[PDB]
DNA sequence: CGGCATACG
DNA sequence: CGTA
DNA sequence: GCCG
């Protein structure tokens, strides 16, 4: 088992689903305290067992994974034994742990703000709707749409907001493409949002291109919320039979020099490209972001016609977009 | 001991 | 800070 | 929390 999680293969569906949750929960809970590297263990640790095979049955299956120390697998011996981890179980039914889950749900809304809200004595939406002072329009815009915004994004849902996005992107600028990118691009059924990532393939032509998208959206009324500029985190408007439901929509623009290396970031997983970027720096001494992969010794960027190319110029065997999952 | 991804809005 |  |  390589411990990098862009060193092996991660499909969608996997064979440790309730012991891989457990870890998360705990990731997700240490991470509402303020430690970011017990995080990123856990975390680690159970993209670990959906990289398997098979079941993990005995804690015999453990021995020599990476990421895999005392805590979690004592974690997993007990989900073994009784099927139930006391600490996990402490930690999904605290006051703290739900209201933060609560809280950073929210769009707007980070595990820094939860915690003040929190040690203010706020517990529910309804708490924070009562004192608006304290919202950013961010915020405003995020609890004010929040029934919507948790209902899982569909295919469906996926196909139409691509349309639209299409024709403005092509009254905008002519020639001018886009990818979906994110969950969906990974095979994923629902999500959260969705991800589009638009280019040109003529370099430097999409200069100043999210503007002009936004106001075409914005003038055929499919815009709830958005904030020169390269990516917009917006809220759409999209019509349904009938009616309509509020959708999170990501755009960003590249040029098409950067559309590889931004295509490969926004395609994710998180901890996948969180993994490959540390694999980048710490083994191969190259620095990698969405923009590019920087040789910080020549002091020069690789150029880059696919995202095949950036596994190549790392050293690591190519996976697609389904095997990512990490 | 300290690192833990890296950027834009 | 928030977002990705 | 785990690891270089
Ligand atoms: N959520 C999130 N995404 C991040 C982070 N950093 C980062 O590069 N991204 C990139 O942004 C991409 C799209 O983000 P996303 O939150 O829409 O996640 P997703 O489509 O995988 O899942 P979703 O199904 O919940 O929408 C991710 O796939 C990931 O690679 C981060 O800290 N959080
Ligand atoms: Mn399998
Ligand atoms: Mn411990
Ligand atoms: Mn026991
Ligand atoms: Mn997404
Ligand atoms: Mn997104
Ligand atoms: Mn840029
Ligand atoms: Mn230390
Ligand atoms: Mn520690
Ligand atoms: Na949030």
């Amino acid at each position: 088992m390589p411990a990098y999680a862009c060193q092996r293969p991660t499909p969608l569906t996997h064979h440790n689903t309730g012991l891989s949750e457990a870890l998360e929960i705990l990731a997700e809970a240490a991470g509402f305290e303020g430690s970011e590297g017990r995080l990123l263990t856990f975390c680690r640790a159970a993209s670990v067992l959906k990289a398997l095979p098979s079941p993990v049955t005995t804690l015999s299956q453990l021995q020599g994974l990476p990421h895999f120390g005392e805590h979690s697998s004592r974690v997993v011996q007990e989900l073994l034994e009784h099927g139930v981890c006391e600490e996990v179980e402490r930690v999904r039914r605290s006051e703290r742990y739900q209201t933060m889950k609560l809280f950073t749900q929210i769009f707007g809304v980070g595990v820094k703000t939860a915690d003040r809200w929190y040690r203010e004595g706020l517990r529910t939406l309804d708490d924070l709707r009562e004192q608006p002072q304290k919202l950013t329009q961010q915020q405003k815009a995020g609890l004010q749409h929040h029934q919507d915004l948790s209902t899982p994004v569909l295919r469906s849902d996926v196909d139409a907001l691509q349309q639209v996005v299409e024709e403005a992107v092509g009254q905008a600028l002519p020639g001018a493409t886009v990818t979906l990118t994110g969950g969906f691009r990974r095979g994923k059924l629902q999500g959260h949002d969705v991800d589009f990532l638009i280019t040109h393939p003529k370099e430097g032509q999409e200069a100043g291109l999210l503007p002009r998208v936004m106001c075409r959206l914005q003038d055929q009324g499919l815009i709830l919320y958005h904030q020169a500029f390269e990516r917009s985190f917006c809220i759409f408007r999209l019509p349904q039979p009938g009616s309509w439901k509020a959708v999170r929509v990501d755009l960003v623009v590249a040029p098409v020099s950067q559309f590889p290396f931004a295509l490969l970031g926004w395609t994710g997983s998180k901890l996948f490209q969180r993994e490959l970027r540390r694999f980048s720096r710490k083994e191969k001494g190259l620095w990698l972001n969405s923009h590019g992969l920087f040789d910080p010794e020549q002091k020069t960027f690789f150029q880059a016609a696919s995202e095949e190319d950036i596994f190549r110029h790392l050293g690591l065997e190519y996976l697609p977009p389904e095997q990512r999952n990490a």
